[PDB]
């Protein structure tokens, strides 16, 4: 008998409490958030006893939500089209018959010939950009990169509610930019993020990450209850490492890529500087949903709540009557 | 008593009208739209008394759904690694003690020394790419850019219905491409969009936007009722400015980025031309959903409609009987 | 009378079978899959009797989920700023009055003058990068590209369940990478995909696609029932051509873009090599959802199932009683 009142309390609390209130059933929701992100990196570093600025270590440069900060390099200066022996011992050859299709991809095409790379070692010859890259001793990382700064201009708009807000508040001043200390909880509206800070929030050691290269995710969440104040609509920052496979795998431990700088002589012959770049890639991911009171969903939601509590009390009353 | 018939009419109209008909409950919906976009920009401009073509002002060049049209530049010719004073007055120095870590990021690293940039002004010395960039007088914009054209090839497919359509209709001819006048309502299938037109549809003044740089969004919506004709499935174009924070903020008003062109002398020393690029970034955003009649959702939906009207009439009859 | 039992069986089977079991209503679902992709292309080709490696034919180089493998080129060596006649016959001129605004976009700006490109043909003069590109005879494709390899490191994580898996299994070894043969069904965890294989899975002929250029989609789906074994969570590969409009359209049949290599003389004058690149663009699209048993959805789902079967039997009993 009392279980009838108990079931009534559970129905009323669930349908009118969690379902109607906690789940904001009274609210119209906009999930088609419109986001824009623009980035700018600042910092200088010493690498190969040369100073490196944003135009040196940032790529691509257009300042999108995805960019790489180069922290390590294998530089192959003055490559030229020609024939030369493969550098790595993986291409060791003693007989020209060993230089065949079974060989792994290399700096160029295989001539089928076999050549001496050094007095001690002989490898397969290739036609391509010469000389081949040599990966015998590890290259240093750009320590100063830990202090580089990332400037994130993130604009978001829920169009259903014609609501626009950004991580740059309208009262932001040059002094703020010069002195604000970003923190996900303490100061979400500071547009400057310290690269090292981003790496640590992601749970990574800058030394190792900068050695291997990696992909870090900067997630920006705009979950805003437009019923509450405009100043309650604030961005929630999360940080992680997206290439999680890399740490668990010995075959491929990080992130790197190769690109070249192309030059011509007055003579007119082409030569290039090859670059194997290790760096930290930053993906700025923006998500959000907004909700605002609307009478229509309040009517439909409350009507559904009353029909639900009624059907519940009816069925429990029947089940109690028969049993 | 009559309110029983009124409630019956509201239930029947809501569940069989808005819910079943207006909401196309009889329809199976595909929301996993598959989209592809390829872009090509055409136009020539005069800047620094030099002609600039797509390979000069478009970046990146691969013709993706996101690209920048450079409209303004600060060009720093023939930079070389070395030591030089900072150009901007923000780095004004009178004592070498002022050249410290508190200084903002600059062209290079700080030597701690203090040097005379000019007879009137003295600033901090830096090691890096020299000379530093000078932002004393504003640079002009590339007016002709207002007439550049954007070619958008957008292919979409709802795989559930094996439906494929594109903004390029199969009867498109070279004359069409040469003469069609794009309009979101009047001619949605003209693949050529005038940059200036795109800027205005976005509610922006090309002169100001091209001065500050900005991000414009070209949204393409494919909402198609595959029950209706194939020719009713047409793209709906919307235009906006995504970096809305920029206009409301004095600290950062637009969009720009820095990249370099790298050169070598026969002597072998590196020198580069630095470029601070202001431009309009175009993000082509494609969305869509499709619906087609399917008997299953018609059965389940109609059954749910009858159970709903029945439960409604039952509950209203009970509430009327007791009260 | 028997139709009452029939309706009871259909209600019980639908609500407790398809709705509760087949639809895994007992399961909590994570649809906010977190994905990261890194790519690396390997292979060498012969083009213009020059060897081409990843730094030559891959763009952009940063190894993102979207990259192009250049398979065809129109190379315009040593362009210089100046005046020259337009190359293509589309710009044929006999009178300087024909060189006007009605002309289509060209290599540069129009001087309004008319010049002889050859003894047989006269075209409009332009100021810009000279000479203009000549598209009279088709250029070959890089056949070897069919054998290039794409290395895909895809990391995925359902955070709700703190579940992380990747196409690189933790027991992956160098021998595996050297010898595994990718197949969507037979070996989903081989990280090396043969470009030609990808083209064929997409239903395309490499010769034609490489002639015209195109966009191929590599879709990776992680639909995992975390109730089952970890080793049951495997990636499902799908392949397609995203620029489907291209094959149905004569005006634009493929995908190409133009970029330049910029050079300076010791004299200091600029000259560039223009490149019209035809290639295959690969878009790696990752999707997924995960589900794991949770008691809460089991309680709510089973309660809803009993209320549903009860309401069904009640309404069918009433409809049978009255009729
Ligand atoms: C044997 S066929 C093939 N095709 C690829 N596209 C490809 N991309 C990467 N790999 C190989 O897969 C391994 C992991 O790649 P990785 O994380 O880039 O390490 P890594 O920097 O030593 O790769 P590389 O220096 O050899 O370019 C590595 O041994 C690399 O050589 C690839 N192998
Ligand atoms: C003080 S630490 C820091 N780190 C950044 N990554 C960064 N990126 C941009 N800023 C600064 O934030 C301001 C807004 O950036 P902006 O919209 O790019 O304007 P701007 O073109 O004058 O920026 P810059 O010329 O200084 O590169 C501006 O004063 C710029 O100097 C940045 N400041
Ligand atoms: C007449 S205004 C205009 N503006 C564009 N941005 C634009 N982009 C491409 N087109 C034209 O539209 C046609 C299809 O473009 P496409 O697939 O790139 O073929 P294509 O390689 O011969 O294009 P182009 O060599 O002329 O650059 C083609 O004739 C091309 O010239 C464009 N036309
Ligand atoms: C970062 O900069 C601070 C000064 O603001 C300096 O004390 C510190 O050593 C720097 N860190 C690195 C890794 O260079
Ligand atoms: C700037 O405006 C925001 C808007 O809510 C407010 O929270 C903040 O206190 C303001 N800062 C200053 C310095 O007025
Ligand atoms: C350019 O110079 C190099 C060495 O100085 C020489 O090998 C090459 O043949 C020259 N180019 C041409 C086209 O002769
Ligand atoms: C755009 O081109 C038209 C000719 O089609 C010309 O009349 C107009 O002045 C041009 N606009 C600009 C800003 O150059
Ligand atoms: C091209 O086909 C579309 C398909 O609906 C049609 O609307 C249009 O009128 C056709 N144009 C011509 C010139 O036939
Ligand atoms: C290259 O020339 C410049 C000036 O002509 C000179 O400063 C530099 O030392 C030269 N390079 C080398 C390696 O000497
Ligand atoms: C691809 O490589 C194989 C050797 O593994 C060779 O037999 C075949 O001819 C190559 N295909 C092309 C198109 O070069
Ligand atoms: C590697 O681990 C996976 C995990 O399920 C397993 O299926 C596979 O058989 C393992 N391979 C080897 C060689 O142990
Ligand atoms: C550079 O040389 C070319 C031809 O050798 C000449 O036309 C040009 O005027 C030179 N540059 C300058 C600034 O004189
Ligand atoms: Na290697
Ligand atoms: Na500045
Ligand atoms: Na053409």
């Amino acid at each position: 008998g009392i279980i009838n009142r108990v079931v009534q309390l559970l129905i009323i609390s669930y349908f009118v409490g969690w379902v109607f209130l906690h789940e904001k059933a009274y609210q119209v929701r906009d999930t088609a958030i419109e986001s824009s992100v623009v980035t700018k990196v600042k910092g200088s570093g010493l690498y190969a006893n040369r100073v490196m600025d944003v135009s040196d270590y940032v790529t691509p440069p257009q300042g999108t939500s995805v960019f790489v900060i180069i922290t390590k390099m294998i530089v192959t200066e003055n490559q030229m089209q020609g024939f030369c022996p493969e550098s790595e011992e993986k291409y060791r050859c003693v007989s020209d018959s060993q230089c065949g299709p079974e060989r792994l991809p290399g700096g160029g095409i295989l001539t089928g010939r076999c050549v001496n790379y050094s007095s001690v070692l002989r490898t397969c010859e290739i036609q391509g950009w010469c000389p081949t890259e040599v990966d015998t001793v590890e290259t240093p990382i750009m320590m100063e990169a830990e202090n580089f700064t990332i400037f994130i201009k993130n604009s978001i708009r829920f169009p259903l509610f014609n609501f626009e807000k950004g991580n740059l508040l309208p009262n932001l001043t040059a002094r703020d930019m010069k002195t604000c200390r970003f923190h996900p909880d303490k100061d979400p509206f500071c547009p400057i993020l310290r690269v090292g800070d981003v790496v640590k929030f992601a749970g990574q050691d800058f030394a190792k990450l900068a050695r291997t290269g990696g992909v870090l995710g900067i997630k920006i969440g705009w979950v805003c209850d437009l019923d509450k104040a405009w100043d309650q609509c604030i961005p929630k920052y999360s940080f992680t490492r997206l290439d999680s496979v890399s740490e668990k795998s010995s075959v491929s431990p990080g992130y790197n890529f190769r690109f070249a700088k192309y030059y011509k002589m007055e003579n007119g012959s082409e030569y290039r500087t090859l670059l194997k770049a290790f760096g930290i890639r930053f993906d700025v991911l923006v998500y959000g949903n907004a909700g605002k009171f609307n009478i229509i969903p309040t009517i439909i939601s409350s009507v559904a709540a009353f029909t639900s509590v009624g059907v519940g009390t009816v069925l429990c009353d029947i089940i109690l009557l028969n049993f």
